C-alpha cells in the first residue's frame, strides 16, 4: 500500500505553499489547492516570453495528447487559465499516477503572468468540478486513492517553516491530543463543512458553513463577522491599495475561533498579523472579505493553526491543533 510526504514551503509571507511535484521526469514547483479540481502547469505552449523564470513541461516529449480536450478555468479572484490536455507520470511525495490528465497552459492571466513563485497549480477538491471538456478527468488524489493505504490526505501549513502534505497516512506527531472530525457536503466539488458558532474576541455569533481551502491566503468571512472583528482593532482602516483591513503592525489583535462538532478551532491573534501591507507602515490583517459569495473560505490563515485531515471516508475533514 502506498504512502508519502511532500514537503511544501511557503513563498514570503506565507502568500502561497508550494512543493515540488515531478511530471514525466522534469519537477515543477506547484501550489496545492484542495479548493480546485485542476492540475495545470506552465508548459511549452506558452508564448517565450512567458515560461520566463519558471520550470516548463513539454509534453511533447513524454506526455500522450487527449486530443481535441480542452480545459478553462477562472479562480476567486480573478486569474484565470486554460489550454489543452496531456495523460503523463505524476509523482508527489515518492506516490505516483501513472496515466493522470496534466492541463498543458497556453494562455494564463496576468496574474498568473506575474507570479513566478509557482509553475502552476495541483488541485484537490473533488473530480466532479474538474474543468476539462468533453469529460471531466480525476485529481491526482482520485487518480492514486484506492492504492494508499487509508484514502485520505492530511496538512500541516506553517508559519515560514517548511509544512507536510501527508498522503495516506496520518502523522500523529504533527498535533496534539486527538482529530475531532466533522461531514463534509462535496454536492458543489469543495470540501464543505459547517461551524456551530464563533467567537471573534469579545464577540461570539452564530454559525455558518466554508471551504477547506489550502489555495486561498487569507481567512475570508461574511461581512458582518469581518466588521465585528475589526470594530475590536483600534485604527483598522480598509485600504485598496494593500487589499483589506490594516492596522498598525504593534496592536494586539483578538483570537478568533470557530466551533466544529465540539470542538474549538482557534486561530491566535499572532496569526491575524499576516504581514506588511505594502502600503507604508500598516499590516495587512489575516481576516478580510468573502465578498457576498454566501459561504467562508478557510484559507492558510486558518490552517496554519490545525492539522488537517481530508478523509474520503464520509467524506469527512478531521482537525487538531498543530503540535
Ligand atoms: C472556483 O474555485 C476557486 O476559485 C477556489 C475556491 C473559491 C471559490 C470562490 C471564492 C473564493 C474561493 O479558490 P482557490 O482555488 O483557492 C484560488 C487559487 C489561486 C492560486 C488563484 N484562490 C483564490 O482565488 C484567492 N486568491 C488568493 O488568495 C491570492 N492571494 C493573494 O492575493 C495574497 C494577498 C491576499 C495578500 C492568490 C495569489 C494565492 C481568492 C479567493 C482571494
Ligand atoms: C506510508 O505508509 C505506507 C503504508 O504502510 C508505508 O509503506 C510508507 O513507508 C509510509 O510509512
Ligand atoms: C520534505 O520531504 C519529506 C520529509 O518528511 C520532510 O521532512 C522534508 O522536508
Amino acid at each position: 500500500a502506498a504512502s508519502g510526504v511532500a514537503t511544501n514551503t511557503p513563498t514570503a509571507n506565507d502568500e502561497e505553499y508550494i512543493t515540488p511535484v515531478t511530471i514525466g521526469g522534469t519537477t515543477l514547483n506547484l501550489n496545492f489547492d484542495t479548493g480546485s479540481a485542476d492540475l495545470w502547469v506552465f508548459s511549452t505552449e506558452l508564448p517565450a516570453s512567458q515560461q520566463s523564470g519558471h520550470s516548463v513541461y513539454n509534453p511533447s516529449a513524454t506526455g500522450k495528447e487527449l486530443s481535441g480536450y480542452t480545459w478553462s478555468i477562472s479562480y476567486g479572484d480573478g486569474s484565470s487559465a486554460s489550454g489543452n490536455v496531456f495523460t503523463d507520470s505524476v509523482t508527489v511525495g515518492g506516490v505516483t499516477a501513472h496515466g493522470q490528465a496534466v492541463q498543458a497552459a497556453q494562455q494564463i492571466s496576468a496574474q498568473f503572468q506575474q507570479d513566478t513563485n509557482n509553475d502552476g497549480l495541483l488541485g484537490l477538491a473533488f473530480s466532479s468540478i474538474n474543468t476539462v471538456q468533453p469529460q471531466s478527468q480525476t485529481t491526482f488524489f482520485d487518480t492514486v486513492k484506492s492504492s494508499l493505504a487509508q484514502p485520505l490526505f492530511a496538512v500541516a501549513l506553517k508559519h515560514q517553516q517548511p509544512g507536510v502534505y501527508d498522503f495516506g497516512f496520518i502523522d500523529s506527531s504533527k498535533y496534539t491530543g486527538s482529530l475531532t472530525y466533522t461531514g463534509v457536503d462535496n454536492s458543489q466539488g469543495f470540501w464543505s463543512f459547517n461551524v456551530d458558532s464563533y467567537t471573534a474576541g469579545s464577540q461570539s455569533g452564530d454559525g455558518f458553513s466554508g471551504i477547506a481551502d489550502t489555495g486561498t491566503t487569507l481567512l475570508l468571512l461574511d461581512d458582518s463577522v469581518v466588521s465585528q472583528y475589526y470594530s475590536q482593532v483600534s485604527g483598522a482602516q480598509q485600504d485598496s491599495n494593500a487589499g483589506g483591513y490594516v492596522f498598525d503592525c504593534s496592536t494586539n489583535l483578538p483570537d478568533f475561533s470557530v466551533s466544529i462538532s465540539g470542538y474549538t478551532a482557534t486561530v491566535p491573534g499572532s496569526l491575524i498579523n499576516y504581514g506588511p501591507s505594502g502600503d507604508g507602515s500598516t499590516c495587512l490583517g489575516g481576516i478580510q472579505s468573502n465578498s457576498g459569495i454566501g459561504f467562508s473560505i478557510f484559507g492558510d490563515i486558518f490552517l496554519k493553526s490545525q492539522y488537517v485531515v481530508f478523509d474520503s471516508d464520509g467524506p469527512q475533514l478531521g482537525f487538531a491543533p498543530q503540535a
